[PDB]
């Protein structure tokens, strides 16, 4: 009677969700990808150029969050919901991590290498299916090809998240308090991955 | 509510000095002589740069201050905004500075020795950001091709700043104090370079 279903997804469906977002990036034109993820890995650099954009989706401004602003805009813009909501749906999973993450998903953008953090954060939100119970996890990041241990990108991304991490076994010990941010990691890195190429 | 933030980046910076610079770019060579010839002698005399200054807020004018009002009004003579203007800006600018860093600026267009200041200045702003905060910076002045020690031209150019310099690593170290006049001093050596060319 209060409600049609259970509070909490399950990986499947989050991955679902994403992918009809993801998707109406995937069809677009390569130039215009090329564009975007310019100046987002510049937005995701300058947090008060990100607070602009978003701001601006609620005329032209100077910077990374302009050049965003560019991708989405008809002269005089005209701001168009088919890219635009992408990006909204973007921008709030953003507002879910910390800035430090911010400045690896634009390391992440520079150097192309989205793929190996997205199959890694991937993995775990499969493999820590129910995310309410806290459990230990068998999987090591490094034999996935991750740089792994204290400074590494791979490692910094989920210590944000509030998982707690290891160099040895148990690499990875699921914390339900972390379901929020790297559900919102893997959405960001996936719509990322979306624009570049693949 | 009460739209963005106080301090720039450098690119902000550069952008806005480039927007000027390019239309001194545009303007014809023995025009860009004449100028560079009057503007050395109003940085070796301050009260022809004042007077230069209270002219453009034209009556003509004796001396090196003349000379630099002669390619701004002529032959009429009025104001021309599109050649006054950009001199306007230079000497908001050179507002910021020293005596003696004027007439550095001096000895550095007499030498045609603009690009190794301006290149120095320009990779210590770069480098800094962000500029409120104290930092000690890596970047030896010597190694770019300056002189470098007490009584080098390039080291006073610094000094005059508010920096503070050693002959021995740190070199360099940044106070967020300094940030008014390096970007004056940044400024004064792009639009001065670019009269030049280069």
């Amino acid at each position: 009677v209060p409600a049609e279903g259970a509070f909490t997804e399950d990986f499947q469906g989050l991955r679902a969700e994403v992918e009809t977002i993801s998707k109406e990036l995937e069809l677009l034109d390569r130039e215009l990808c090329q564009l975007l993820l310019e100046g987002l890995e510049g937005v995701l650099r300058d947090q008060l150029a990100l607070r602009a954009l978003e701001e601006a989706l609620e005329e032209p401004l100077d910077g990374p969050a302009g050049a965003v602003l560019e991708c989405l805009v008809l002269s005089s813009g005209m701001l168009v919901p088919e890219l635009a909501i992408p990006v909204v749906y973007l921008l709030g999973a953003l507002t879910m991590l910390s800035e430090t993450q911010h400045k690896l998903l634009a390391e992440a953008l520079e150097s192309q290498t989205l793929l190996g953090p997205l199959e890694l954060v991937g993995s775990l939100l499969e493999q820590s299916a129910p995310w309410q119970e806290r459990s230990t996890m068998s999987l090591p990041p490094g034999l996935l090809g991750n740089s792994w241990g204290e400074g590494a990108p791979a490692w910094v991304l989920l210590d944000e998240c509030g998982l707690e991490l290891g160099e040895d076994t148990p690499h990875v010990c699921w914390e339900p308090q972390a379901q929020g941010r790297m559900c919102a990691l893997y959405a960001s890195l996936a719509l990322l991955s979306g624009l570049s190429q693949e």
